[PDB]
């Protein structure tokens, strides 16, 4: 499924990621936004043989297994196949246990390089929240 902009702020909001661990909603849509455009069936080969998964490009290396990323972890327990549902709650709770896990959302290279230090409420601008 390929979200509308509002629509997408507006489902990160009721599954509570609005100012999770101090990040406001604006950085979880232009963090989506330069990810995956929005769209939950997103997948991109890396470089190492693993694969980002979903809207927030979730990785086989460490959060959940595809049965093609020998030697990896699935801290989030679920197959990667989960993170492509056009309900992102599988998403959204993996998505907070990687935020959690002590670097932030620079765990987010499209993040750090396109929407930290910018104005990131623009990104939620219009929208009936
Ligand atoms: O994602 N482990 O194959």
């Amino acid at each position: 499924k390929v979200f509308g902009r509002c629509e997408l702020a507006a489902a990160m909001k009721r599954h509570g990621l609005d100012n999770y661990r101090g990040y406001s909603l604006g950085n979880w849509v232009c963090a989506a936004k330069f990810e995956s455009n929005f769209n939950t069936q997103a997948t991109n080969r890396n470089t190492d043989g693993s694969t980002d998964y979903g809207i927030l490009q979730i990785n086989s290396r460490w959060w959940c297994n595809d049965g093609r990323t020998p030697g990896s972890r699935n801290l989030c327990n679920i197959p990667c196949s989960a993170l492509l549902s056009s309900d992102i709650t599988a998403s959204v709770n993996c998505a907070k246990k990687i935020v959690s896990d002590g670097n932030g959302m620079n765990a987010w290279v499209a993040w750090r390089n396109r929407c930290k230090g910018t104005d990131v409420q623009a990104w939620i601008r219009g929208c009936r929240l």
